[PDB]
């Protein structure tokens, strides 16, 4: 068989892109930090009940700690980072270890000598903080990248998030380019959809929260579209087709924007109240909320698309499809 | 004042529409085939001694009968349509009559230049014709339309009504384009609600036809579920203030889907036993309970929600909460 090796096997992203290599026909292999801990890792007894899945144990912060999990592997799907977006030193505990921790990985994968290709999991953060776009009417793609020095020197909220993703995209890309490893970049913008883990919050957290009603998961989704012109939704299931699509089309090469949809906190927010009535969905926003009734800027996909990838969840009822459910079961929504 | 036009006035959806119009301040031009009629025009003026309303004569038939009426107006609220259902010559007598009826009244919103949109309500029956659509999860948008070919091909009951929305449609949006005049068309769904217009009939008697048990009333709203894949419902208000905002929301453009809830005959009849005893609602089915548990195909009023509309009638009890009393008043129910 083809094998897959996946970092952060526990993870949101990472336990879905693990369920749909196997449904696809792939031997995996997944790291967790602590396999012992079955609270977390339940999942993957499950799926690895199922299909040839192998569960090891390394920290990707540690060098070398990957070298056996991606040894005679195809593919590497680098889903695990740091994701402490609200640290309070950004530099020693996100920015730092992210690009340290990616450049671990990579060289694991070069050492390997089988991988035929690595899939880099990056964030839309890395591409849409542009102060310099006023006005509406703008479109970025791939050769957009977020302004580090405007991020250093006003350091809004996860501003160290969105620099660790620009630095480590930059130095994976260097690192591959230098050893001869062809090394793919996804930049999804906000998930949603259901996956196998069992104990993740992440941004599930926040594309629940005009249903939960939570106020901090309603402050960043209104800090997405206040700092990068728009609210970008992809679900999670198109998102791990097109890794999957990346990492097999051998014509892919470079960055790629993985985005579904462009709306806004307050089409959202009357789409959901819509959808979900049982929830007491707040849509009357007033005045000093700078909010947008429609996108200032949007996140382009046409890289991917032309590439030959096509997304199935193209509406914001498809997007929405099960990650209420979802919600329930983490206890991030209590009914 | 800002000046609207609405054409035929003594119909159900257009008094409606009328009254509304007239509440919002606006000065309101309608057309009727005879006005002498006034056992069915009435209402226009007990509206017409309230507000500013112009009663004019008019067949839309007839190439230029809507020149005057839809002069000096800002918006036409093209309402008034061929309802032959049934028609025995379908073609001559519902499908062709609807094109060129459409076409003349746009022409006349071109000629008058002050016409700023055209609204023209059309129906959900040139959406949900999809025989090509088989099990359940199924969500229609904007771009589903009717399938002609398989109308014309087996010509199931009101084949014809479905065919003509198609064809009205998209013969008013290629003439619309060519004269670069805005025209945005709105499909509702079953539309359930009292209004002005004192004689008529139109679905009332189908959706009323639980408590009044006409047998063909009945076999119309499971005609609408094993043909569609659900019992859509949406209330004259919503509609109404639907169409208002389309004509006032700059930014809205081409087709809309106006629903407000997705059920079916047996939920329906379930609420319409318990919320209305004294009638004797039929609940207990079977065999021709090839009636849905369930809907199996939704129409999804995303794009209109989006927008910026918000349905104000959104359950059962929301939706049905004053159709009785007008069916009592038409003579639809006895007591
Ligand atoms: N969720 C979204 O909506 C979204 C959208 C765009 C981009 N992204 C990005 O895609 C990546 C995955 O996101 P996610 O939502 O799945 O986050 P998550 O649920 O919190 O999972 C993060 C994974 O990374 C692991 N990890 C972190 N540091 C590690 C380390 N030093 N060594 C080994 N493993 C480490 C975590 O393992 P531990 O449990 O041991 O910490 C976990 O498995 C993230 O980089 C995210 O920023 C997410
Ligand atoms: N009622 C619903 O539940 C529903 C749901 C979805 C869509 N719709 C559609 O919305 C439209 C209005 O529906 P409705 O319930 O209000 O029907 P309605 O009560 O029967 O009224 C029909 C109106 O159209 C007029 N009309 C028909 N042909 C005309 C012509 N050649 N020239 C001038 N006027 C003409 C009629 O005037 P006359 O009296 O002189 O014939 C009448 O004013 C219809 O196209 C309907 O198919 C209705
Ligand atoms: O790691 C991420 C991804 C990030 C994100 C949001 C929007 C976007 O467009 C791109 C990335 O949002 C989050 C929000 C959280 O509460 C916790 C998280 O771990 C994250
Ligand atoms: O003109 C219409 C609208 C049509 C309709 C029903 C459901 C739907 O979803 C869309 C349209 O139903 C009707 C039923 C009638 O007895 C008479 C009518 O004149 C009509």
């Amino acid at each position: 068989l083809k094998t897959a090796c996946v970092t952060g096997g526990n993870g949101y992203i990472g336990s879905a892109l693990i369920k749909m290599l196997l449904e696809e026909g792939y031997a995996v292999k997944t790291t967790v930090r602590n396999p012992d801990d079955m609270e977390k890792n339940s999942h993957l007894k499950g799926l690895q009940e199922l299909g040839p899945l192998t569960v090891l144990r390394a920290d990707m912060d540690e060098e070398g700690s990957l070298d056996d999990a991606v040894a005679g592997c195809d593919y590497a799907f680098l889903v695990a980072a740091p994701v402490n977006l609200w640290a309070q030193d950004p530099e020693k505990q996100q920015i730092e270890p992210s690009v340290r921790g990616t450049l671990n990985a990579v060289r694991s994968c070069v050492k390997a000598g089988t991988v035929r290709r690595v899939i880099l999991t990056s964030s839309a953060a890395g591409v849409y903080i542009r102060p310099d776009l006023q006005g509406d009417g703008h479109a970025l793609d791939e050769d957009s990248w977020s302004d580090v020095d405007f991020l250093r020197a006003n350091k809004p909220p996860t501003w160290g998030y969105c620099v660790s993703k620009v630095l480590l995209e930059k130095a994976a890309c260097r690192f591959a380019e230098e050893h001869g490893i062809s090394l793919v970049t996804v930049c999804p913008v906000l998930t949603v959809g259901a996956a196998p883990a069992p104990k993740v919050r992440t941004s599930i957290v926040d594309s629940l929260s005009m249903l939960s009603g939570d106020e901090a998961g309603l402050a960043v989704l209104r800090g997405i579209e206040t700092t990068s012109g728009a609210l970008q939704l992809v679900h999670i299931d198109d998102l791990c087709r097109a890794e999957l699509f990346l990492a097999e089309e051998a014509a892919a090469g470079g960055r790629y924007i993985c985005c579904s949809l462009n709306t806004t906190v307050v089409e959202l927010a009357r789409f959901l109240a819509h959808k979900y009535p049982q929830y007491r969905v707040k849509t009357n926003f007033d005045d000093d909320e700078h909010l947008l009734e429609r996108p200032r800027v949007i996140m382009s996909s046409e890289k991917l698309v032309r590439e030959g990838f096509e997304y199935r969840h193209n509406t914001l009822d498809e997007i929405y499809d099960n990650v209420v459910e979802y919600g329930k079961a983490l206890g991030i929504l209590p009914y």
